[PDB]
């Protein structure tokens, strides 16, 4: 577990003006022991509930980020936030765990390479991030 937060924030974002609000640059959702969601393109919130974001339509739990879990409910590609994004997920080791290294580390990197459905960006032996990009969540 671990909390939830958005940058900018709900204030933040509840503060800007209706041009502002429809293209929010930066968008970040993450939680605290699992890693983070940074939208790469602008994203229009201006009809989505700040206060119902965490849980409901972002969900982030260990080595799983979910944008729009529910199928009826999932806006079309480009629009809300089924958009280009980096995922950055803590946790993500090889199968053996955290003391797994060398030539098994190598392969593990390069399995991690040929997930399918994302573009690698990273990983980082030593804090066990995976982090990808994605085109959409459809």
């Amino acid at each position: 577990s671990g909390a939830y937060w958005m940058s900018p924030t709900a204030d933040d974002i509840r503060a800007m003006n209706r041009m502002q609000r429809q293209r929010v640059v930066g968008f970040t959702v993450g939680r605290e022991n699992v890693g983070s969601v940074q939208f790469k393109v602008p994203v229009d919130l201006s009809n989505i509930n700040l206060d119902d974001l965490f849980g409901t339509i972002v969900i982030l739990e260990p080595r799983s980020a979910t944008v729009y879990p529910n199928a009826a409910k999932k806006p079309p590609m480009g629009k809300g936030l089924n958009v280009p994004a980096l995922i950055s997920l803590e946790h993500s080791w090889p199968r053996g765990g955290p003391t797994i290294k060398g030539r098994r580390l190598e392969r593990h990197i390069e399995r991690l390479k040929s997930i399918p459905d994302t573009t690698f960006e990273s990983y980082d032996p030593e804090t066990g991030v995976w982090a990808f990009s994605v085109e959409h969540f459809a």
